[PDB]
């Protein structure tokens, strides 16, 4: 019936939580067990800022794991039923897995953070680019992609839903790409304010790095079905959990044949366990029988609780 789904970059606000956190104890305590591995004050940091940081891409992921880990904590304390499925967006699939219970959520937290560092170090600032491509096909994108590469990097990284898709690699051949897909026929290309290049050929190597750290990560198996991004595939292997965490970095995130997967496979309803909107909102334009909600605010906690 219904399935939990997770946020990732893009998702921050210095504030979010705040509400949670008034009317649940274990948001905090969440977050204080993560600032003990990470060695400062995450809470802190979501809540003051600021933003400039709050934004960078290593401190982003723990947030945002912490974030999903504290409401889902919130979930079972309440006596919520676990999910049907589960799948995260990027950096969710993080929160997802330790949710399901594959990977203990210390482990995730330095994790994220490492990955964040080895992200950020694969790309020098300004470098790259990300875009968000409205209103074309798959196709137009991908091949707009290709006549625009002159030899760089840049292709469509997040499948978000049929027209959502976003690019990315070098700055430059974003811009080639961008205007490609303007031609081609699509609304918009609204350039993204991040620094980094996610789920392209340039970050190869941050992933390289990854996988030597997930080889130190226990990864048991899941309790819940997680839904992966780069494979839309259902594994259990922890082996071949790692192996899908590791491909994600350089591979598309494929979040509508995601979702697709999941109406596919019986799920009525999707919960957004994280702050904001975000995948609340594509979820109808990737299947429009589907409902979302977020659970990220207590009235809306408390009223999906009921049910
Ligand atoms: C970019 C963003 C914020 C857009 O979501 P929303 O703001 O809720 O979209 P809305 O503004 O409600 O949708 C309407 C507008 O978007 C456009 N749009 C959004 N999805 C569309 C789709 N699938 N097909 C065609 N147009 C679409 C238009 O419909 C436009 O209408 P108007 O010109 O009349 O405003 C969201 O998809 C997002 O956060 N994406 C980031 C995903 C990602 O890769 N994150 C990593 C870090 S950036």
């Amino acid at each position: 019936q219904f399935a939990f789904v997770f946020p990732g970059q893009g998702s921050q606000t210095v504030g979010m939580l705040a509400d949670m956190a008034a009317s649940y104890p274990i948001v905090e305590e969440t977050f204080a067990e993560a600032s003990a591995a990470l060695g400062y004050d995450l809470w802190a940091l979501t809540q003051q800022g600021p933003a400039e940081e709050l934004n960078k891409t290593w401190q982003t992921q723990p947030a945002l794991l912490t974030a999903s880990v504290a409401l889902y904590r919130v979930w079972q304390q309440q006596g919520g039923k676990a999910p049907a499925m589960m799948a995260g967006h990027s950096l969710g699939e993080y929160s997802a897995l330790v949710c399901a219970g594959v990977i203990d959520f210390a482990d995730a937290v330095r994790l994220v953070e490492m990955r964040g560092k080895f992200m950020q170090e694969a790309v020098p600032e300004g470098t790259g680019a990300m875009a968000a491509i409205i209103g074309l096909d798959d196709a137009s994108i991908a091949k707009a992609c290709e006549e625009a590469a002159e030899g760089q990097v840049v292709s469509p990284v997040n499948f978000n839903s049929p027209g959502q898709v976003v690019i990315a690699g070098h700055k430059e051949a974003v811009e080639r790409a961008g205007a490609a897909c303007k031609a081609a026929g699509a609304k918009r290309a609204l350039p993204l304010p991040v620094s980094v290049p996610s789920h392209c050929a340039l970050m190869k190597p941050a992933a390289d790095k990854l996988a030597v750290e997930l080889a130190k990560i226990t990864f048991n198996a899941p309790t819940v079905p997680v839904v992966n991004n780069v494979d839309v595939k259902c594994e259990t292997n922890g082996d071949a959990i790692r192996d899908a965490l590791v491909r994600q970095l350089y591979n598309p995130v494929q979040w509508t044949k995601s979702v697709e997967y999941m109406a596919a496979q019986g799920v009525e309803h999707l919960y957004e366990v994280g702050p904001g909107k975000v995948l609340t909102g594509l979820t109808k334009r990737i299947v429009d029988t589907l409902t979302a909600s977020a659970l990220n605010e207590p009235s809306a906690m408390a009223a999906a609780l009921e049910l």
